[PDB]
């Protein structure tokens, strides 16, 4: 059973390689069968079927690469399931936090892998093998004009240099200069857990998906104070945000604003702040390709377009926002790839 | 009547020069008397008496420089008072937004002045004349150690280069390289209006002061997810924030958290994000002295220490956080100084 595992502060990501080029043990068969015949595991486990890499050749075997996720909160259940029925490559903060918990599985050997190595290695790997013939990486062409703005593939055959912006619970920013030369540049604590935390407080939403659905209906200008609110008009345009949630300092506006407006304003606030940080690190690092990963952006087209627009506008076209189909899973994958070393 | 006025998105700042080296018109006398014998004007006007510059020599006159503030929301009342009872130098967004409103005062000539010129000129001026013999500018020595951390004067006789971080409703960042060479570097919309807006929504506080008072009692770790929450322990220390409000994604934590915790977490979130942006622009601009202005920091020691600690820690001592006694008033002052030109 070949597994790579990225245990983050919010989500566990699992990459699983299923051999297809196959008298083995019954419970080994039962795990394989359980994983390939189900797309929901328990009440919170999900296999991302559309992300599956087929007929991949890995470690001299032909197989399928599957991508699975569940909340870190439910890791105890995953471990319990484990003790009822192995070398495990694992990265993310939880690799250390839950180390002792994994060892309650008799004989199981836990190999903790550097989160930096795993993410970069997993990123490079997936891009090099392609997404079943198609581009793993893509950008939004004409990011400023909604009429022309559309998703289009983007080539990363020579991916250096690269600024990687990892939006999970918080934000980590990496600069990748070559194969064995890359570093963590900085980070902010205003990431996806800020969006989801604030939004739950402000709106009472009880999933990421529900927060996105609310945001899609709202009007962030109802909560944000714009340049034109301060100036009366328009190098800042009047519609640009001058103060996020700045109009909520007025009691009468707080009482007229809806949950949807507030969800949207939370999303716009977090996203735009991340774009701005990203742009600043790119200038500092002299890198013009900025790739976004993590799960803040999954099924989140709004944030992706905001980032694309912001990097493009602010930079006059010199900075390009890039995105990745497998954006949440690169740590899990790089962990899996560290398996031969042991 | 010599006035400089900075009309922002939230507050109006007024600098007033009172001549002391004096058969003039009765209502001119009555305004002077009104301003010098009162420290509260109406229900929302305040004269900052402790900031007064005494026996200043300006435009060949000896006088006192007074500093006054009131909410932009109440500017209509100030204007009405004006029409019942003049060249006005004014800057900030409201100089444009309320231009027509000022002209309802018969014959009054409104001179709009560039916000950049005013802020820098006013900053340089105040530092050069000193705060009645004492330092206008100060830092927090040993910013990382609470036992040794104390406020101490700081010399700006040669203030170039200088990174000015203006925290008002949003955040504006300036790089000042010389007397006539300075530029706006970037800005974020996560500023004081974000702190005050979010905090009002989350806590029901109804003044900046009440939000600060709440924050002073709270525990931000109750809302924030820390490095140790994710890793189990500790180059990030375990107490550093990994995800602002990241623990509010759990329903049970949202229901146990208090208003004070939430006020504090809002303050810590906004402040630390501003420190991080500031550090990034300083590296980009290759400037190691970073000065904070605006009114987000007035009677806000907590945010000042957070910034001082963050710039010092992250930069290993190469970046110094600086603060200014008259931090909210430099635009108003630079506007006043533009008076001779007309
Ligand atoms: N089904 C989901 N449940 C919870 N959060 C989700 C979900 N889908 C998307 N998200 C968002 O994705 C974010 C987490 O992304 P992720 O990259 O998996 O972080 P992480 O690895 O768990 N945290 P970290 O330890 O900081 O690296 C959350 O903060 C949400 O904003
Ligand atoms: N008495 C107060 N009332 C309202 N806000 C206050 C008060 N005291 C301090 N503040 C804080 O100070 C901030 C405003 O600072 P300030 O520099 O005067 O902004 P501004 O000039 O009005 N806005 P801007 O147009 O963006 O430059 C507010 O966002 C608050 O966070
Ligand atoms: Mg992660
Ligand atoms: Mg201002």
């Amino acid at each position: 059973p070949w597994f790579g595992m990225d245990i983050g502060g919010t989500l566990v990501k699992l990459s699983y390689f299923e051999p297809i080029d196959i008298e083995e043990v019954e419970s080994l068969k039962s795990i394989r069968k359980y994983l390939t015949s189900n797309v929901a595991y328990g009440s919170t486990g999900i296999r991302d079927v559309h992300l599956e890499l087929k007929d991949l050749t890995l470690f001299g075997r032909r197989g399928n690469l599957h991508f699975i996720r569940f909340p870190t909160q439910d890791l105890p259940t995953f471990i319990q399931m484990g003790r009822d029925k192995t070398v495990l490559c694992a990265t993310g903060g939880g690799a250390y936090k839950f180390e002792k918990d994994f060892r309650t599985i008799g004989n199981l050997h836990l190999h903790k892998l550097d989160e930096l190595d795993c993410l970069v290695k997993g990123l490079l790997y997936i891009d090099s093998v392609s997404f079943n013939g198609q581009a793993e990486c893509y950008y939004f062409a004409n990011a400023s004009e909604p009429e022309r703005c559309q998703k289009m593939p983007f080539n990363l055959d020579d991916p250096y240099p690269l600024l990687v912006v990892n939006i999970g619970s918080g934000v980590s920013i990496l600069a990748v200069h070559s194969k064995d030369n890359y570093k963590r540049v900085t980070g902010t604590s205003l990431g996806g857990g800020t969006f989801l935390g604030l939004c739950s407080l402000l709106t009472g939403c009880e999933s990421f998906e529900e927060a996105l659905e609310m945001a899609s209906k709202g009007d962030s200008t109802q909560a944000d104070k714009l340049v034109r609110d301060i100036y009366g008009g328009d190098g800042l345009p009047g519609w640009a945000v001058a103060s996020s949630f700045g109009n909520m300092i007025y009691k009468e506006k707080r009482e007229s604003v809806s949950k949807e407006d507030l969800a949207r304003a939370t999303l716009v606030t977090i996203t735009n702040n991340i774009g701005s940080v990203a742009r600043m690190c790119a200038v500092n690092e002299k890198i013009n390709r900025v790739v976004f990963v993590g799960n803040f952006l999954r099924v989140n087209t709004l944030s992706m377009k905001l980032l694309a627009y912001a990097l493009d506008y602010w930079s006059k076209g010199q900075l390009k926002a890039l995105f990745l189909e497998h954006e949440g899973y690169f740590g899990a994958v790089g962990a899996l790839l560290g398996l031969p070393n042991f």
